[PDB]
């Protein structure tokens, strides 16, 4: 798109605020970013905010977000649909245009983690050059787990293609299969999703903590089959629903979109591999590291 | 097959029905009939009664199923497979013969939203080609949520390749992803898989209405991350079985041949797009939409 | 690799004894046999104990494992990865050199049916080359169905790629898929991953036996859709924890390296395939058989 040769917009900080007991003001951009998905190999997203995926938002069960969308894009409109609503898409994910901005308010009303994205047609591309995120709902009533966990943190499983190629987005495998992490603390790691980040800078842990991990794989396309190595999860929540608990899982399928809750104890000093079991994808990418010491 | 030249075996109604307060009959075809799968396209089935997915069959918890196969294929055998059955597949899911007729008797003890297909060798040629269909059995003891239900449909997943061709069934991508809905009521409609007509015609509903999907993946190869674009899941029974009781997910992942019972809320007037969010089956036809008046 | 041309190692018996009511000792090889995967293909697998999967290992919940691997391949290193265990992945899961032997040791607290695997990098050539198979924990309380189950057996799900092609194990679609089946008690048959062994002696039963199988899909790629022709899953338990209770199930989804427990009842004589119910795995070999007699 010619329109997007030379263009890398800055990252722009998400924003938020709370404006009552029950509503939430947010404000994303879309915008085309630049971000090094491999070792030498940049590929110009399409984003919320300029980070792929997008930045994590956390909200309360039962609030109603009122979210702004500011589209930076110089020629291509964009959109934005969060699993976590309740709203009318052909009213409430509209597009916005080039230069415009949009504003539309929903209700967050389930517990989880959830998927958002682009909704703007074709959504595959949208999706696959990069318009994916997590929003998590915190639940009014908690997890029956939280007493024993430790230490937290946001994953994200996506997939890398072509560059804008339509034909490779719904007929060829993935070129890379990546993890990132998205702050929940001050002093978390945020994290783009490419091969090596999370290598390099492992997420950091305690000799004998339990951890929650915050997962959900955006896709575009493949399902996941989430696994912590050296490990066993003791507690997953579907869909970070607080009733949809299963326990001593070694291994967590997860749909495109797909989310979870996930407990599990480090009980040795060492440095702990996260993967997709899907092996094929672990090796173009999909491996981060969760560093455990004494 | 020079035999299927120029075949197109007009549909044929199923027939059904009840011969005792637990046994029930049904007669269906197996018939070669030319449906239109994607805007141009035309693939000369196999079948069940001139719908690919075939027609849907609805009997109770505990009947037992006398069924009739009449083979009108000149040339190839075929035979059935009820998921809802305890069968001998070696005795009761056999080949009947062009031109002939086999009645078969088996139980279905078990509720649930279950596959049928063809089961001649080799099976995956008779589902690629269309031989695949639902029978939902209906729980003696219903749904928890049978109360709050206001609406319902069924919706069938599957795929389309290149025609009749094993090799592309076994090794490639599918060309089509596609809904199809099958009519539980009068008035419902009652559709064949392909890539526009629950665009085109999209399912009707009205604003505040709780809606029951009765869904399958029929595949033959791919699984299913389904979702309804602007809701969550209250609730969702997976393959219908009423113990096996899921909350707030966004995203309901099925095997291939996978059920569930699946009931959500629509809030607002507009249109609600029904995806797989593998969005690579999503660009290839896999988008239904519902249609939300006041 | 050459140090691997004309390697046929014979295959070593797994070694196990129970050294105190909570520790066992555990004693593997990593080597290198040829497996006729296919009527007249033989693949020089990466192996332990010169089955592909591997020799099937059963503790009980408690158990504390004193595993040593003894690598006879004369070049490349191997590891052991449990899914069963905590441990530290990168002190406990380490490479044993060519002629070498590692002892590492780690408790199994948590009932179910895990994979295990080497662990070397890259993972994904171990893996597919053959080093994978199941350890079954069995829960200190059991399962609340064990009083009906009748007959059990332990069946695997894997793929087979391009010999040792990593291009092609992480791009490519599989070979073949397969099962095999890994004896419980003495009679049972132990067969390793192909097309055939189980079509051609089908595994075993009598009219009206619940039957349990515990089963894992170790991959290295693919999710299944696991399916026993004829009949429905009673009672699933998810990663074979008796908490993870599902009822009546058509087909169950199991990740990669995902298990379960499953149980169902065979009502009439007759043969009974099982099946990955993604059809195009099924058609490059992934169908088993239970023969059923009065
Ligand atoms: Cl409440
Ligand atoms: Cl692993
Ligand atoms: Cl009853
Ligand atoms: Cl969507
Ligand atoms: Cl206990
Ligand atoms: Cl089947
Ligand atoms: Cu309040
Ligand atoms: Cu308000
Ligand atoms: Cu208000
Ligand atoms: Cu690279
Ligand atoms: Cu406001
Ligand atoms: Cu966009
Ligand atoms: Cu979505
Ligand atoms: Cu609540
Ligand atoms: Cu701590
Ligand atoms: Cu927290
Ligand atoms: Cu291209
Ligand atoms: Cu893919
Ligand atoms: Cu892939
Ligand atoms: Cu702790
Ligand atoms: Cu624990
Ligand atoms: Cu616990
Ligand atoms: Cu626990
Ligand atoms: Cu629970
Ligand atoms: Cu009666
Ligand atoms: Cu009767
Ligand atoms: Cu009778
Ligand atoms: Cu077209
Ligand atoms: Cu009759
Ligand atoms: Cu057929
Ligand atoms: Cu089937
Ligand atoms: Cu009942
Ligand atoms: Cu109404
Ligand atoms: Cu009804
Ligand atoms: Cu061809
Ligand atoms: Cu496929
Ligand atoms: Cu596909
Ligand atoms: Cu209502
Ligand atoms: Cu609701
Ligand atoms: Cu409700
Ligand atoms: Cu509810
Ligand atoms: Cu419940
Ligand atoms: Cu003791
Ligand atoms: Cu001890
Ligand atoms: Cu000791
Ligand atoms: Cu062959
Ligand atoms: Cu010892
Ligand atoms: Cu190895
Ligand atoms: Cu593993
Ligand atoms: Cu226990
Ligand atoms: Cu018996
Ligand atoms: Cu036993
Ligand atoms: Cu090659
Ligand atoms: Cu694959
Ligand atoms: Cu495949
Ligand atoms: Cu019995
Ligand atoms: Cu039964
Ligand atoms: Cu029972
Ligand atoms: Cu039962
Ligand atoms: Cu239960």
């Amino acid at each position: 798109i010619a329109a997007h040769k030379g263009v890398n917009q800055a990252p722009v900080p998400l924003k938020m605020e709370r404006v009552g007991p029950h509503d939430v003001h947010i404000e994303m951009t879309a915008q085309i970013t630049d971000i090094e998905i491999d070792k030498g190999k940049i590929y110009k997203a399409w984003t919320f905010n300029g980070q792929a995926p997008g930045p994590l938002v956390v909200v309360n069960e039962g609030d109603t977000i009122h979210f702004t969308l500011k589209n930076m894009d110089p020629v291509v409109p964009h959109s934005m649909d969060f699993h976590a609503v309740h709203a009318s898409p052909s009213k409430d994910f509209i597009d916005v245009m080039p230069n415009k901005s949009g504003t539309f308010t929903y209700p967050a009303n389930k517990p989880g983690v959830f998927m958002y994205h682009c909704g703007t047609k074709p959504v595959l591309q949208h999706i696959a050059n990069g318009m994916h995120g997590v929003i998590i709902v915190k639940p009014k009533n908690g997890y029956p787990t939280d007493k024993e966990v430790d230490r937290e943190y946001v994953l994200i499983q996506n997939e890398w293609y072509k560059y804008n190629d339509m034909n490779d987005f719904q007929n060829g495998v993935p070129s890379y299969v990546v993890f990132s992490s998205k702050a929940l603390k001050p002093g978390d790691p945020n994290t783009n999703g490419d091969t090596f980040t999370l290598k390099e800078k492992p997420l950091l842990a305690k000799v004998g903590e339990k951890i929650r991990l915050y997962i959900n794989n955006v896709g575009p396309n493949e399902v996941s089959s989430f696994h912590v190595v050296g490990t066993v999860f003791d507690d997953v929540y579907l869909d970070g629903n607080p009733n949809n608990h299963l326990q001593g899982m070694q291994t967590v399928m997860l749909p495109a979109s797909g989310g979870a809750v996930v407990e599990f104890t480090v009980t040795r000093p060492g440095t702990y591999p996260i993967v997709t079991h899907q092996f094929n994808h672990a090796q173009k990418g999909a491996v981060a590291m969760l560093k455990v010491t004494e």
